[PDB]
């Protein structure tokens, strides 16, 4: 059972000067989106585009994935994305990320039917 | 088994949410801290002071809890906290919170040996 003391810490404690700071975006999203359980996912990109625009990439430019698979596609246009990358100081269970906002082309692997994005490969 | 398409949306999609937004704090924090599972937690306060300063409230001003219990204590000084409350448009599982930065005295219930904070009662 989660002790009452530990529950209180989880539900009400967030010690710090700038808790609502945008440089915290990745720390909170990586946690919310469940990518900090068991280990700290080292790198992860968030796309701030319409889901309609991201799905459209699956019928755009064909390219080879980094792992040799052949079901990857590159966006014809650049997309507003946020790069979340683990800091040198990050150490599980205290995962820390650097938030970087950029506009780059994305590369995703598409699968299933209808064909939709199932993996983020890279940004170029 | 979560679908590949759904897994991609959870891990890489953040349409209509600006990374450079202070108002989003509550939404991400409530999600990250596991308070939006099963249903949306109506109200929840986050304290930004040090854990030591919060624990010390248990040795301060003795007051009655809202529920009639007698193990509540009020802080001698105002503390930096964030008040999170559901919006009108909040609907599970799309929980939405309004973020309000405030400086008020907190009231907590203390228990255990040593006596540590185990429930947040109110800010005044
Ligand atoms: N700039 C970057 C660089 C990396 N990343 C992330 C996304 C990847 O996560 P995810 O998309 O869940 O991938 C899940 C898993 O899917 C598998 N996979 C690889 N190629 C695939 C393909 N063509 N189709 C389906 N699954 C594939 C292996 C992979 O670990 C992870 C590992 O490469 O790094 C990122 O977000 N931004
Ligand atoms: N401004 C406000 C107003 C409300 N709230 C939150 C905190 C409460 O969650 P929690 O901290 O778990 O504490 C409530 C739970 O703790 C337990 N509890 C309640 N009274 C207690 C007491 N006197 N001693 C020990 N545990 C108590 C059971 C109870 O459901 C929640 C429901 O009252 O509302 C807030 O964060 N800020």
């Amino acid at each position: 059972k989660e002790s009452a003391a530990a529950k209180f810490e989880r539900q009400h404690m967030d010690s710090g000067n700038s808790p609502s700071s945008s440089s915290n975006y990745c720390n909170l999203m990586m946690c919310c989106r469940k990518m900090t359980q068991g280990k700290c996912k080292p790198v992860n990109t968030f796309v701030h585009e319409s889901l309609a625009d991201v799905k459209a990439v699956c019928s755009q430019k064909k390219v080879t994935c980094k792992n040799g698979q052949t079901n990857c596609y590159q966006s014809k246009s650049t997309m507003r994305i946020t790069d979340c990358r683990e800091t040198g100081s990050s150490k599980y269970p205290n995962c820390a990320y650097k938030t970087t906002q950029v506009e780059k082309h994305i590369i995703v692997a598409c699968g299933g039917k209808p064909s939709v994005p199932v993996h983020f490969d890279a940004s170029v």
